[PDB]
């Protein structure tokens, strides 16, 4: 088999399982700020910070002062690299430029080369010849290169003198795909010649730490299951759990506007801190200062618990950001913090004028990291019907659902709780009456007298 | 990091996240008409009108007398400012003469801001080179330059030979999408090398003041939360309420049409001028005319108040502008008038013939803004069916919910009204009847013989 | 008629009927990293290892070392081929010459096959003429060639000239259409001069093996049926099918979240373990974890089983490949595992944003095969609604349907269990309601006193 190079590209060495083919030139092809450079940079940077591998990088364009600026506002300095002699920024902003190239390549072991860009350089029967040659002259000195060039449509030709493909070994795309007003960075390998790989776009983000990819297709059904059980805030509930929630499982609080799903949201909040144990709060429809003030109405103190640094409060609208980042978001706060609980609020603003299948994709990323880090999840959601189904076909991913729905009785407006699903355990399989007041929720008796609810009320 | 330079462009500020790179160039491609010269002049005025930074002017195509001329009409006089020196319009009735004219004017006033509109007019192969020397004279001399490209496409090419988005180290985008024969301007940042920035579409308008971005995104989830209440204009409202409406709320008011919507609106505003305080009617189904008539028939001078300089009335047709400008009217008004209450009738008028997205995107700019201003806010929404739902998800901005609906019981038309929902306060769960008169609302009590009104049909 | 040569690529000797038109070439086009040189290497290779007949190769752009290198990654060695003689890589670094050498070489070891990768790098007026003199010189020599070419859209031209397809006898595209972020390789026969082929596009995969495509429409109707019946896991279920599911037979078990689809699948599973028959159990909702945790808490040990090697239980999410790849990982690990009962958890997972006709065929290849392999079969599908239908139409498929739903009675959620349908046999035509406990289903006695369940709501 072609043996693989890691790029030290958190999620890349997971779409192309190793890596880059070594002894081979990767193109990464893209419209303008899709992140070539950034790849291209973070590439040698990664290769030489952890393996001090010496790597070249040919300019075509930018000047190399330029790079090392761009680079820098991503905490690493390439002119410090470039003083111990693990780096060389050779500036060429024919046939010698692949000599001189090689020269320095065993001249200043030859480990990983990026040449960012060759498009400006051959700036289409010519462009072949001319890219053949290179390639060709890369593979005798047989060391891994990555050539960056630039395409004009996102979904037209790969390159701009659509000939680079073929004459390349490995085919990398890199998308910013503009969709109801927003970009959805995405990364997909074309082709690995004499390798096998992850087909299809994968969405990925640029923060401070660089390029982060976020594999899909690497998330594998491993999340270990425990029969650790954890008390949901109210006693009732518990009891109507079978003994509380499971340690490591996903809570689903549906039911239609005012019902109390941020009620239960913050009982559950309250709980951890309780106990001493940490919890983030990730608000969507509501704010901390009104999150605040209602939760003290119930009779819970949310700012004893932020001073107590058990809970932490993430108040942001839907629209502010991507489903790429709000992941990227909770998973940075989730890093940092490293709750015992978590409670997104909710699911439903967060579906608001998204990709059914970009919200699907989001939905299973916040679910799996959360069960693959041994987090309990609680994730609201309004039900766009006043007094229900699912109709997103996303109840196989939560192992509990709590049902909340109003019942019309004698002119007068009545809140009930039922427990639908609770895997691995024995949950009351009734329709309690509860109510609200200052010291929170009250769970009492069903309705045995009106059997007809889901519905209307008689 | 990248040193950035405040534009003072509201909104530009914050999608930037600081602004445009220092000693770097901007391009700037749009269509015919986009607000490519206005961004242009706009950003040099600003920087001789609060840094007090000289910068000089490039003109091609349009005579400094026209730049002048066209200046004016947002209202800032630049001939003036020529006169003194902080500015220099270097009329362009190669590149190296026109680069020494700019460089030999670029040191005599030291200008710190350059702008050059436009460069597709001087003018694939070439335009790089030639553009590529552009921007190094430009960088050399560490001066701001911002740059006008034209492009043909709204989503096609970023710009006419699709090149001067590589060469370029900064691509902000501005459009003029046509939907439904409806003109949106939108402006985005495609890329900046170095610095971070705010990615997707961002709705804009041009105005006398010039350009205001309306970022919705950089719009945080800050928003005052108090227990301080206020009255409806109805005592059995306020009671239903538990003491009456939070000062610092959102609060709906949806059902059939002839429920009575407008009524609730109207005794709201009155109240606001009854403790001498001022309020804004935002109307968009009916006239000032209708308003005045219905109110005096419903006991509530309009005219009163009126004079009294304690309430205003906007009428216009939801068709007679984009939600862009709705919202830039609505904050602007209210910047003027500075009112503790605002009441819109309505929004489901604003969602005639508008996408989702757009509509949903406004109500958020509108809501936001209201709770951040400490305003009062009651939005009216007509139901498509007369015996329902909440229309879309805008039950996660409203933290109050009146329903009103119609009860058909005994061959006759009687309307009923009930608190379907209110955070952080109990509510009056009952659906109490009520009547209509010439002096308002007449809540009486529910109806315990018949209990399957609601949201369903009995 | 004309004579067809055995490719011996799984599929393709079925959609070409018998395989290539003998003395004749074929014509592959397709976009960069479809499987055209791999289709063009496999093609000659299993000429030398099968009908062990030499076959020579040019190679254009990719040099022979790259070709053997590539080639290995599947698992076979070319360059001992090479050495021996029953192979012979002509390396192309004027059609006359290049000709002459390949003519010369074809009677040098007497070669059977040619495959010529690629044509469109020596290169519409002048492709014509050319392809048409080398089409002719290789008729003569009566070779079957293999010529690959290049085209840039997925369903554009079908050539890069779009000319080379009126030159050619076959015609062969490859294509690697993107549909919501995920690659879907397909093969098609445009057209074969003399004999027949099948129409339409089929899918197919690259693995290990090579090419393996997956023609649905091959796959005929022919599949045994005996009066061999089974048991469930439930003794109450098995006489409630009239003696139990039939050995041969597709049996689904649809209805509403968390009604005991698992908890049924589960047990056929441990039934087939019981009788010391070995099982698969194919989970794209919750992992081996939970699944152990839900197993062991209703009496059934899965490490038991799995140490046994009765039960092999494979879990990844639907969105982790394509259903092309789902099916072949299914057909690899039933042919490996060679088990007589097989459970897949769940279809309704599998459909999630998946195009209706590319999840009807999957469905049709799995049910199909199972039938074929003479594998007892349990497919689970979670309704949209708690309280519903039978998704599409794949009720054509099943054999056998298990409905299981809610019944609202006295304010308590019990399910209900009834066998729907069963071909070939008696079955209770009775709901009768069920209890869950830790030691498994618990089917009691129908409601008499209400009859409005079944798929409706009372
Ligand atoms: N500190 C940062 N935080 C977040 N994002 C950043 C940061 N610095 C840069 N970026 C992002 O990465 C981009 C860097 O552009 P880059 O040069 O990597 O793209 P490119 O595809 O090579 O562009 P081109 O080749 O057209 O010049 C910026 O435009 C921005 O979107
Ligand atoms: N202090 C209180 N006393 C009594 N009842 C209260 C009190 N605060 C809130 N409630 C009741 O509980 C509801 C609050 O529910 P919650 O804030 O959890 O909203 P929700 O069900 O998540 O709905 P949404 O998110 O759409 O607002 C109020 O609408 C009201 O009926
Ligand atoms: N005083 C004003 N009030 C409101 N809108 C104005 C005012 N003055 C100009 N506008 C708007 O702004 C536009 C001016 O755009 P500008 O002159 O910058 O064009 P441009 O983007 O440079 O395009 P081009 O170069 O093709 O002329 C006008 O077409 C009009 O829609
Ligand atoms: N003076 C009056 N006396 C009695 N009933 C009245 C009087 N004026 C209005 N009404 C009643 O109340 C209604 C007034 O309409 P109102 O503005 O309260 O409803 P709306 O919900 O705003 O309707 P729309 O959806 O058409 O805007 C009339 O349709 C009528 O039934
Ligand atoms: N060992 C392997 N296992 C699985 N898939 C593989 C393996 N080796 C190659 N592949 C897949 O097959 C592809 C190889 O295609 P091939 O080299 O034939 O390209 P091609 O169709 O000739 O295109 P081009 O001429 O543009 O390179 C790889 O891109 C990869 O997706
Ligand atoms: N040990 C137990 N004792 C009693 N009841 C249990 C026990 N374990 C599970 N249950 C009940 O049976 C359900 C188990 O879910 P099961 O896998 O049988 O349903 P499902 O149809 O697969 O659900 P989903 O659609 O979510 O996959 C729980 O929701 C609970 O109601
Ligand atoms: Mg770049
Ligand atoms: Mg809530
Ligand atoms: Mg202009
Ligand atoms: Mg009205
Ligand atoms: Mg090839
Ligand atoms: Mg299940």
């Amino acid at each position: 088999a072609i043996a693989k190079m890691r790029t030290m590209i958190e999620g890349f060495d997971d779409i192309s399982h190793g890596g880059l083919p070594i002894g081979r030139s990767t193109l990464v092809s893209g419209t303008s700020g899709t992140g070539k450079t950034l790849f291209s940079i973070q590439f040698l940077y990664n290769g030489i910070i952890e393996f001090d591998e010496p790597g070249v990088f040919v300019t075509f364009e930018e000047t190399p002062q330029d790079i090392i600026k761009n680079a820098r506002s991503f905490g690493w300095d390439l002119a410090k690299l470039v003083d111990e002699g693990k780096l060389f920024i050779l500036d060429a902003s024919l046939s010698a430029l692949i000599e001189r190239i090689n020269y320095a390549i065993q001249k200043y072991r030859a480990r990983r080369v990026s040449i960012d860009s060759v498009t400006s350089v051959f700036q289409s029967s010519v462009v072949r010849r001319e890219l053949f040659r290179l390639v060709a002259r890369l593979k005798q000195i047989g060391a891994t290169t990555v050539m960056t060039t630039e395409r004009i449509e996102e979904y037209g030709p790969i390159a701009r003198y659509g000939v680079e493909e073929f004459v390349s070994d490995n085919v990398v795309i890199l998308r910013n795909v503009l969709e109801g007003e927003r970009r959805r960075r995405t990364l997909e390998i074309l082709k690995l010649r004499g390798t096998s790989h992850m087909k299809g776009e994968y969405p990925f983000t640029i923060t401070d730490h660089g390029i982060n990819i976020f594999p899909l297709g690497a998330m594998r059904l491993t999340q270990r299951s425990s029969n650790v059980r954890v008390s949901s805030g109210v006693v009732r509930l518990d009891e109507m759990c079978g003994g509380g929630f499971f340690k490591d499982s996903i809570i689903l609080a549906t039911g239609a506007t005012g019902t109390g799903k941020t009620l239960l949201v913050s009982r559950f909040v309250e709980n951890a801190c309780a106990n001493k144990e940490r919890a983030i709060l990730f608000a969507y429809e509501e704010s901390r200062a009104q999150l605040l003030r209602n939760a003290y109405s119930w009779g819970m103190d949310f700012e004893e618990m932020e001073r107590q640094n058990l809970l932490k409060i993430v108040c942001a609208y839907p629209e502010s950001a991507g489903l790429e980042d709000h992941l990227q978001i909770i998973k940075s706060e989730i890093n940092d913090f490293k709750p015992a609980r978590i409670a997104i609020d909710s699911l439903s603003a967060l579906a608001r004028g998204v990709s059914n299948n970009a919200f699907r994709q989001f939905v299973i990323g916040v679910t799996g990291y959360a069960k693959q880090e041994e987090i309990t999840g609680l994730f609201t959601n309004t039900s766009d019907q006043f007094m229900s189904i699912t109709d997103s076909h996303i109840a196989a991913i939560t192992d509990t659902i709590i049902l909340l729905q109003y019942v019309e009785i004698r002119g007068e407006m009545s809140r009930a709780i039922n427990v639908f699903k609770m895997r691995g355990s024995w949950h009351d399989k009734a329709i309690r009456e509860f109510m609200i007041s200052d010291k929170g929720p009250d769970i009492k008796d069903s309705f045995r007298n009106f059997e007809r609810i889901i519905s209307g009320s008689p």
